[PDB]
């Protein structure tokens, strides 16, 4: 109302000024011509200014009103694209205020739109990122244009669940790697594969966490466990074989407790040591049986020096040589030597007398040689009579044997049959041949007397 | 009531405009703040403009008053100078019209001021120009400041009178110049003086028409006129002497006419010719008296033989033997020939007898000679008788003559006295002294 009064005040000012100008035009003489020529200037300036400001405001009405008319199309645009009810009031209803508020709400909803597009951009920046790793497809909108709150939250839950699954698969990767490492450390493997080097050495983050690479990881663990299982099986075999030779040989407590260290974790370089021990134990059995079989062969030689010996009867055997020691060899020697022992115990006295004859014979030859006077009396060993005295006893002992030996031999053929060889044939023929050489020596020495 | 109408018209326009603009401010919601601002803008600007208008009007009004004041004082001062005729118009004073009027009157007063001052300068210029030539004083001022109409009149009348005097001086100059010209023509002067040659040859406009050169001029004219008068007087004297010589001489009337042309003016030609004429006439007179004197001398010598003379008588008189032919000498010779002719004529009867005796005696000697020589008979002229007879007659006449003659010779010495001689002595003795020369010639 102050302005509405200041208007009337201005009018009053004008009227007063005009009155004054009319006064000073009277104090001095001034024609109506110059008076009108001076009032015309004032009216001109006035009209000019009035037209100026009134143009400013008249144009201003059109400006604000057009601004509103456009702004409403703009809001109807921005309330359709964005599912939100338009806002308004019913008091002012003031052109200025209405225009200002309309432009305000428009700017606001543009900020909203920009924020939605931006949020969408970030969501995409996470989506394309994660989908590359899990090898999952995205995402079917397909709107680089406009979104909605419902759709926004949908994609939000989508991404969050994606992060959940990604974290889970990451945990799986972690654990399985933690196991694979131990397996490779056990088998002493070292990767040597592009994939293996990725898993073990690239040390995250990797890889394409699609079901493919994961399945390959699982398969790798299965392979390491396969090799480990193989090791355990084989070395179980060896560990059991050493128990076999344990029981067969001796299995002492101390030795067993010693090898018990080797009776441990299969999957290593232990295998070589165990195979070494097996070859060593087999060789040990071979050499032990070698000692035993050698000994028994010596006993065979002794028992063949006890009776016998046709070298063809020595060759009547077979296990001589025997560079191979196939255990059963021992089982052969046992049989032959047992047979030989029993057979000896059967014809014991026979062979006893058989040696008795050669002993008595050689001795008797020595005594006859001493009695044949190589020097005698002058060069010999007294007593000289006792030598004859025993020579007689020997000479009595011989035919008692010869008759007793010719009996058992002739009895043996009836008992066993059918031939006889005693490093010569038969045996009493050798005897008679020795009696022959002796009696011939004596008959020839008799001519020397 | 028309400017007032347009004024109320503008008030209406303003009111309407304010109403409409306020209405626009009510339609569109203006929070009064901007209203109160804009109204302030309007009132401020308009009050500024109107105050500019008013201030301009006040400045111009006060200025007009100042102009009226200055022009008023100025007009007082412009009324004092020249003539005090202030002018006032009754009716409507009217500030503007009064200013325009006072300004105009000031303009006109300045105008006639400059006009009268310039006219003063010009009048002084003419004044000096003329006063340089007429050599008159000027003027009684010079008071170059301010003139009055009356003073203008005084200077004017002064100049007019000066022009009159100038014209007069020039007229007299012309007349006297002409006269002097004719004078110098008469005597063939050829000016010769710086003044003479300015006057004659320079032929205007000079010299200084002062009292100086005018007095000098008239003095020169007096000199030349005196010269001419002297000359004419001399010529008149010559003419008079010539006339006197005419009266003294025979002077033919047919010879007195052609000599009238020479007796004219007083030119040097006339002068010289007159002098020559006089000299010629004096010489002629002298030669005439000469001829006459010589003639009288020969008449004397005619009479110096008839009775006279003797060497003493030849020495007697004879003053003329130097030829000074005056009228006095003429008179002398006249007296002598008169006295001589009379001395002879008085004794003419007494003088003839001498020649008679001498002739008679001479021829007597002739006859006495021819009658003595005896060779006569053979070689002489007859008649001898006549000869002898005549001789006898002679001897008869001779002594009878001497008788009648000796009576007159003694009678003359009885008068004037006392003796006479002729070529010695002589005379009557010589008469007888010849008879003895005959008487001795006979022995």
């Amino acid at each position: 109302r102050r302005s509405e009064v200041l208007a009337e005040e201005s009018i009053v000012c004008l009227q007063k000024a005009l009155n004054h100008l009319r006064e000073i035009w009277e104090l001095i003489g001034i024609p109506e011509d110059q008076r009108l020529q001076r009032t015309e200037v004032v009216k001109k300036h006035i009209k000019e200014l009035l037209d100026m400001m009134i143009a400013e405001e008249e144009s201003l009405k059109e400006r604000l009103i057009k601004s509103i008319s456009v702004c409403q199309k703009e809001l109807n645009t921005l309330c359709s694209e964005l599912h939100v009810e338009p806002f308004q009031e019913e008091g002012e209803t003031t052109i200025l205020q209405l225009e200002k508020d309309l432009r305000t709400q428009v700017e606001l909803m543009r900020k909203q739109k920009k924020e939605r597009k931006q949020e969408l951009k970030l969501l995409q920046e996470q989506d394309q990122e994660l989908c590359e790793i899990l090898c999952m497809p995205h995402y079917d909108i397909d709107s680089a244009s406009v979104p909605s709150l419902e759709e926004l939250n949908q994609f939000r839950q989508h991404v969050t669940t994606l992060r959940e699954t990604k974290a889970s698969r990451r945990e799986e990767f972690v654990s399985i790697k933690r196991q694979i490492i131990l397996c490779m450390e056990e088998l002493d493997h070292t990767p040597d594969t592009s994939f293996e080097r990725d898993v073990v050495c690239e040390d995250e983050d990797a890889f394409c966490l699609s079901l493919e690479n994961i399945a390959t990881l699982q398969k790798l663990l299965r392979q390491l466990e396969m090799q480990k299982s193989q090791n355990e099986a084989v070395c179980e075999g060896l560990r059991t074989q050493i128990r076999e030779l344990w029981d067969r040989l001796q299995i002492p407590e101390e030795e067993r407790e010693a090898v018990a260290t080797i009776m441990s974790g299969s999957k290593a370089k232990v295998r070589k040591a165990l195979q070494l021990e097996v070859d060593r134990l087999e060789e040990l059995k071979m050499q032990n049986m070698k000692k035993v079989i050698e000994a028994i062969r010596v006993e065979l030689v002794q028992y063949w020096d006890q009776c016998f010996y046709s070298q063809e009867q020595r060759q009547a055997f077979a296990p001589f040589c025997a560079e191979d020691y196939t255990e059963s060899l021992l089982q052969l020697h046992d049989a032959e030597i047992v047979r030989l022992k029993n057979y000896y115990e059967v014809h014991k006295e026979l062979f006893e007398g058989v040696q008795k004859w050669e002993e008595t014979w050689r001795l008797f030859l020595e005594f006859e040689r001493k009695a044949s006077d190589p020097n005698r009396f002058t060069n010999r060993g007294g007593n000289l009579l006792k030598e004859e005295k025993q020579r007689a006893k020997l000479q009595k002992m011989l035919p008692k044997l010869e008759e007793e030996l010719k009996a058992r031999i002739e009895l043996w053929e009836q008992e066993h049959s059918k031939a006889f060889m005693v490093n010569g044939q038969k045996f009493m023929e050798y005897v008679a041949e020795q009696w022959e050489m002796h009696r011939l020596e004596k008959e020839r020495a008799k001519q020397e007397r």
